[PDB]
């Protein structure tokens, strides 16, 4: 989302103050990562069973 | 070196970390050797004589 042409107003004569943008660029953004996990366990005397 | 003793009562459940273990060492015995000697003394005339 930069769009630093926006319509507005149209008038220049190359120079007088030109628009002197403002850092439209780096608006970056970010977000975390999430961990997920489980265990399986298996029970010590109910284990190698058929 | 001399296998362990039978126990028998081996009866751990499954849901067991671990036990102990009867791990005997090797014995080592030892012994020295003896040294025999025979001499013999003979004349050289009796040698060379038949």
């Amino acid at each position: 989302d930069a769009l630093a042409s926006v319509d507005g107003n149209n008038a220049h004569v190359e120079g007088s103050r030109a628009e002197d943008g403002e850092m439209k660029p780096t608006v970056i953004k970010s977000n975390v990562t999430q961990i997920l996990r489980k265990v399986v366990r298996v029970s010590d005397t109910a284990n190698t069973t058929a």
